[PDB]
This record gives C-alpha cells, structure tokens and sequence, in this order.
C-alpha cells in the first residue's frame, strides 16, 4: 500500500454531481457566475452510500468504480476515488435530518453487515479495480456522537452496534489491498474542548486497537466533513492572546475551546493518536468543499487582519474570526463558501484537502411536513429552520437557508452562494 494514495493520482470527478452543476450553469443568468459553477463541475467530490439503494441506484457504486476505470484510461494516471460509508443502524442519532433506513432495535448492526457492507466489499474485492485507489470515509458524525450525546437514548443504545458495525466494516474493507480507510472524526466545533478531545482519543484508540490489524487497521482520520469550519483562523492564531484581560478563547463564540480551526484540530489529534501507538504514517483529511468562508452573509465579510476593537474578547473575536456563523454549532444549510479545492499533501501530516460533503447538496429540510419518498425517516430539523434558534443554544439564530429541499438532494440557493462565497474564488 502507499503512504499517500493521494500522492500521484487524480481525483474521480462524479458525473452526477457535475450534471447538476452544469445544469445550475445553464440556468444561471449571471454569465460569469455561470462559469463559475462550470468550473466547480471539474472538481473531485466523494459519492456517498448513503442506503442500501445507494449501491446499485443509478450507474451503482460498481458504475462509479467503472467510470473511474474510464477516467483513469482517458488521464494515463491513476484515480483515487472517495466513498462515504453510512448506513449505520440508529444513524444520524443526535439529530433528525439525516436519520437512516436501520434501526438498532429492527435488527439493523444484522442488516448492516449482510446488505451493506458486506455487498459493498464485494464490489471493491474485483480485481479489475486493482488500479484504482479507492477511499473509504468511514460513517461520519457515529463516533463523534458517542463522545458528546450519550444523553440521548437514540445515540446511548446504538453505542455498541456503532463500534461492531465500523469494526466490521474496517476488517472487511482492509482484506482489499488498495483501499484506504479514514475515521471520521468531528471537527474542532464539536470535539475541540479538553474532555471531547480527550474523550475521543480514548474512544478512537479503543475502537482501532480491537480491529483485526490493530492500529495498521486504518491510514488515518478525517475532519470536517459537511461542516464549515475553516481550515484556519489567520487573525487569531493564538488561543490564549490576551484581550481586555481575557484569553480570546475564552469569547462566546469558542466557549475556552482552544481549537478555532481545521489545521490545529487535526494536526493536534494526530499527535495524539501517534502517542497512544498509532504509526506515523497516519494522514489527516479536511472536508474543505464548504469552508471557504469568502463572500458576506451574516451580518459580515470576510475578515482582512485582527479587528481594531480590543475593548472586549467578544468583539475583538467577532470582527476577527473567518467563521462568522452565529453559533459553532450550526450545522444546517449555511451561507458560507466553496473552500480549498482538493489536493494531495497541502501540509506535513495533512494526506489531502478533499470534497466530502459535495458542494450544493443539502444538509436537511427547512420546514416540516415534507415526506422524502426515498429517505422516509429523513425528518426536519430545527437547526434546519430559517426562521428559529440554535437548539444548542437558543439565545442565537439557525443561520439556515430557506427552501432547502431534504438532506443531500439539489438546493440550487445554497450552491450559488456557496460559489459566490467560495475562498480563494472560483476563476472561470
Ligand atoms: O444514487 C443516485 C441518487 O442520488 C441521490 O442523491 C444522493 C447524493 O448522491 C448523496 O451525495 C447524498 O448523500 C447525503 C446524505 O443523504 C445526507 O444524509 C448527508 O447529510 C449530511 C448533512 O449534510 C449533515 O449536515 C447532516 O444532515 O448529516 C449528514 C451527514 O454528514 O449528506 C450527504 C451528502 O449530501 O444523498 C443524496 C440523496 O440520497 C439523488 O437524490 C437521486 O435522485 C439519485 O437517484
Ligand atoms: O458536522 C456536521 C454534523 O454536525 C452534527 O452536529 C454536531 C455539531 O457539528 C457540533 O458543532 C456540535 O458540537 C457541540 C458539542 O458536541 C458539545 O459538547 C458542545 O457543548 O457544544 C457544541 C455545539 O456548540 O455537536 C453536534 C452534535 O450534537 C449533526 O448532528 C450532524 O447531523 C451533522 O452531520
Ligand atoms: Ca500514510
Ligand atoms: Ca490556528
């Protein structure tokens, strides 16, 4: 296996996801907006298997595998191309917009490994895809939910079904020689804090040291994925800057979290997890298909240097961090930017920035009483309502686009500011 299986490949380009790029384009009347979004379609996104359907609907996941044979013919290198696993039963537990077709109490871990992993590795097991990397972004937000959320039955009672599940999906997929397997791990809004970080260390050393391989049973983890939170915060670089007294972290928006970012977070995780006994050569990703934070929206724009109001943390942080949500914790339909396009090694520790999440598909529906005919326990959220606050702290506004449609289908809103947003800006 390579160190890097981003290192001397080209990313697989989805061809259904481009098409509704190019559709978008040719709707759009702005015509250097258009091209814009003409050039987002020429980007590597990761296809999400996201139920049981997933694997065959449409071209399939073997249609993707395919298309990635034809694109590495056509280019003369090799592709990698990225999967999302996620059909863990009790899916989604923390929340309601993206709760899956498995349940823990129907049989769903029994389910899980017969109807979806285990046809899932059977398709990565032919060998005509030997020369292809494959990447396997291993069921986003499950674990994270375990460190934070044990206080919510939905997430308590699928704790074991959660760690069996993965470890069976990680010890089936490590039997393919050219498949490379990331932990999701959060991002710095969710696990940054000392006992989340902590937490999930321990929980993260757990679950690999019981895998097959032990600690070589992953190459490594990823952050960020479909969430905002920038890469870095350049003008505030340092947690612990005095102002009016305080330490900036100490401000309302980071609540002492000292991780404002994507880079320390995961750099720091790395480290940590290299001395609990994992191998160096793990690599950190970050989704970044969403974090560019260019653009204005939420009362700001873009912050060009640390703001000239030291009179208090709150406002020096405010006028200062890119991530200008109202609260980290709004995860829903957010009005940032396109972030960092994907690309190989941007920094030692770091094996890629990719597109996880696929820029312009939907975080959850934004009122209730919409049925999805494909997802029927897809359910409104309210950190979906544009019109509501924060349920994790109700003193701040959603932030949420209105009119979005259910969870990963088109919201064409969303997808022209996020390329009109997108930092550095999309050139046609
Ligand atoms: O297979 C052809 C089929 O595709 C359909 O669209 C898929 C789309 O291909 C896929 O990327 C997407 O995956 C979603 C997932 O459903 C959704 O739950 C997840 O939502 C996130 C969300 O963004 C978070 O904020 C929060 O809600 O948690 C989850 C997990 O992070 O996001 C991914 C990526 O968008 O699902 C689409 C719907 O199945 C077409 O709709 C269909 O017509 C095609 O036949
Ligand atoms: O990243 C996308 C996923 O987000 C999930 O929500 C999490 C938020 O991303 C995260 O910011 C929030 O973090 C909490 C933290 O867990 C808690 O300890 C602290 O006190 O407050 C933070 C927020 O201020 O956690 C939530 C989960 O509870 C969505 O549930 C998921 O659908 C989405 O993909
Ligand atoms: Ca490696
Ligand atoms: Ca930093």
């Amino acid at each position: 296996m390579l160190d890097n299986p981003f290192i001397g490949a080209i990313g697989y380009v989805n061809p259904d996801w481009a098409t509704n790029v190019i559709s978008q384009a040719n709707q759009t009347a702005d015509p250097t907006l258009a091209a814009q979004m003409r050039k987002v379609a020429t980007y590597s996104t990761a296809v999400w298997l996201d139920r049981i359907a997933a694997i065959t609907a449409g071209r399939g996941l073997r249609g993707h595998l395919d298309e990635a044979l034809r694109q590495m013919q056509q280019a003369g290198q090799p592709v990698v191309i990225t999967l999302v696993i996620y059909d863990l039963p009790n899916r989604d537990c923390s929340a309601a917009a993206s709760n899956g077709e498995l349940l823990v109490a129907q049989n769903g871990l029994a389910r899980y490994k017969a109807e979806f992993i285990d046809p899932i590795v059977a398709i990565l097991s032919d060998p005509r895809y030997a020369g292809l990397r494959i990447v396997t972004i291993i069921e986003p937000d499950s674990l994270p939910n375990l460190v934070t959320n044990l206080s919510i039955p939905a997430c308590a009672e699928a704790q074991n079904a959660y760690i069996e599940g993965i470890r069976y999906a990680v010890n089936r997929l490590r039997t393919i020689p050219n498949v490379y397997i990331y932990l999701d791990i959060a991002h710095s809004g969710w696990l940054g804090w000392d006992n989340n970080f902590n937490g999930a260390v321990n929980l993260y050393t757990q679950v690999v040291q019981g895998m097959d391989q032990g600690f070589n049973s992953i190459d490594g983890f990823i952050t960020n994925v479909a969430n905002y939170t920038p890469l870095e915060e350049p003008y505030l670089p340092d947690p612990n800057l005095t102002i009016a007294g305080q330490p900036v972290r100490s401000a309302s928006f980071y609540e002492w979290n000292p991780y404002f970012d994507e880079l320390d977070y995961a750099l720091a995780l790395r480290n940590a997890f290299i001395g609990r006994g994992f191998p160096s050569t793990i690599g950190m990703l970050i989704d970044t298909s969403r974090n560019g934070w260019g653009g204005c929206s939420y009362g700001r724009c873009r912050p060009t240097g640390p703001s000239s109001d030291t009179s208090s943390v709150n406002a020096y942080v405010d006028g200062s961090r890119v991530d200008r949500r109202y609260h980290r914790g709004n995860w829903c339909n957010q009005a940032g930017g396109i972030g960092e396009r994907p690309q190989a090694a941007p920094r030692s520790g770091i094996d890629a920035y990719v597109w996880v999440k696929p820029p312009g598909e939907s975080d959850g529906v934004s009122q209730p009483g919409i049925v999805d005919p494909d997802d029927p326990n897809k359910k409104f959220d309210p950190m979906c309502d544009p019109n509501g606050q924060s349920r994790y702290n109700s003193a701040y506004p959603t932030g949420a686009l209105p009119n979005a449609p259910h969870a990963g289908r088109w919201f064409p809103q969303q997808f022209e500011i996020l390329v009109r947003n997108a930092y550095p800006p999309i050139q046609p």
